[PDB]
């Protein structure tokens, strides 16, 4: 459960070594991890921190909705992506011409569209690009033993246009008993900020094409890359090594969804959450 | 001890026979599956070719040399003695997908075009892609000898785009590399693994082409971590996989590198030398 986010946290700072990165701060790196998150009757909202639920879940509508614009999800409440869209950030990538917000074609951008020509956040891309998310859903339905259920957000020809490449690059879905399960390839892993972040939000999106196609939530898979903690994270990451992990939360799905695009964030309600106090991680940039 | 070695294989033979549950899939055979599995095998002195059972050393390295060409023709591979592909380029196969007007041999945008050209328009197998597309295969050459702490070393041959106009979709659909104390490591996602017949035969793959990088870029060979989504066991295998999990293995083999060679493309098959393999008679 937890306690294999928890062993992951411990085995970087014992076994860990040093590596630096692009943010010119340091990282304390393992290349090569998994571990795997049940989804029955129960949802993988971290409960040794407050993780930011609401994000989340913003987030992933961010994403079905296949917006790219920093904007539309920083006006939600969510400011996590501001960073990477400002001003000063895209001007050091060279992209002096774009609108400040204009994260290029990211997540939402790859899911749906994939292949189309990226123009910039408020063009229109109907009918463009290859729409992963409904060929998984779509497959499922029909075809649940397929081995190819896979939707790609890693873009090597749109990558030099990306405000950052996408970290949750590959996920891959699985079923069987009508269970279905998610494993994500993750090429990097920030394990204290965004790790808790995008456990919960790839549980979230398997529970809803569970919901979807009318199966049983089974099992999250994540595997990461490059693992690594922040140098400035170790002595929170001690705090939350410290703390006795309580019952994890459960989800419900308020009213009957028919198509993925249809799910609004007051369809969401998290059951039984009682987290330690949040901890302070600032990002890297 | 057990390390990172070939009883981690073995081991996850075992788990599958004992916690697998049955799964059909797209072949008329059954399958014994568990999602979700990862390895770790060693690169440091020695390279990772299986010895409970012989591995086709002559097709992994015809392979990866013919995914390195770009080559996509069935035909060019089938001429080194591998046949391994032959199936999937055949006539009666191109015409069962609905390419009727495609030459037999002609695999479509597969692993050879989505590593050399990425995102270019595909014709055909006979056609010059020159200039056109991502080269990733290049990219990841270049990203490690100048920025090896970069988090974004990935070459990855799944492509959505051309998903439909591939004989087989790829079944080792990204990897990625690691570099830190002038070792290099690169862990793979292989969506779906035949433990019995493909595992094996892409875990020599992947970690011959971790070497090839780390002679070109002067660095060490680290470890292969192997990562699978639907690892298997086809219900067929199950006997043979039985027999083989009572065997000892014997130490790993060595790889030697016979001449020095700068680019990836100058690398042929008369470059390699296995020296010490020993493995147990054919199942
Ligand atoms: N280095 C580095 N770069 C990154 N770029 C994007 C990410 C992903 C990512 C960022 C932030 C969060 C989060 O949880 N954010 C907040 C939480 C709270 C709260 O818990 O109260 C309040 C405010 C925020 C906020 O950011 O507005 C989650 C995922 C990321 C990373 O993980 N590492
Ligand atoms: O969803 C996300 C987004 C970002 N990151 C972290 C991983 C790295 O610490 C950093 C991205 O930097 P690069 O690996 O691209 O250098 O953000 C995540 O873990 N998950
Ligand atoms: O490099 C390869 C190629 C194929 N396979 C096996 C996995 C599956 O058993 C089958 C492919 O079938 P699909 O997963 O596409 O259904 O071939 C491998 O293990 N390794």
């Amino acid at each position: 459960s937890e306690l294999q986010y928890l062993g992951q946290i411990q085995h970087i700072l014992r076994c860990g070594v040093r590596k630096d990165d692009r943010t010119g701060t340091g990282t304390l790196s393992v290349f090569g991890m998994q571990a795997r998150y049940s989804l029955r009757d129960e949802f993988p909202l971290l409960t040794t921190k407050r993780v930011f639920w609401k994000g989340v879940l913003e987030e992933l509508l961010w994403f079905i909705k296949g917006s790219t614009n920093a904007k539309e999800l920083s006006s939600k409440g969510v400011k996590i992506w501001d960073a990477n869209g400002s001003r000063d950030f895209l001007d050091s990538l060279g992209f002096s011409t774009r609108e400040e917000g204009d994260l290029g074609p990211v997540y939402g951008f790859q899911w749906r569209h994939f292949g189309a020509e990226y123009r910039d956040m408020e063009s229109d891309y109907s009918g463009q690009g290859v729409d992963q998310l409904q060929r998984v859903i779509d497959t499922i339905k029909t075809n649940p033993d397929d081995r190819r259920i896979i939707m790609c957000a890693w873009n090597p020809r749109d990558l030099p246009l990306m405000a950052l490449p996408p970290c949750h690059a590959l996920c891959q879905f699985y079923v069987v008993n009508s269970e279905l399960s998610c494993q994500l390839y993750q090429r990097s892993g920030d394990m204290g900020l965004g790790v808790p972040f995008n456990i919960a939000s790839y549980a979230l999106l398997t529970y809803m094409i569970a919901h979807i196609t009318g199966l049983k939530p089974g099992d999250f898979i994540h595997t990461l890359g490059d693992a690594h903690i922040y140098l400035n994270h170790i002595e929170p990451l001690k705090i939350q090594l410290q703390r006795e992990p309580r019952p994890f939360p459960k989800l419900r799905i308020l009213r009957k969804v028919e198509k993925i695009d249809d799910f609004k964030a007051e369809d969401f309600q998290i059951e039984g959450y009682n987290p330690h106090p949040t901890i302070k991680m600032e990002m890297a940039v």
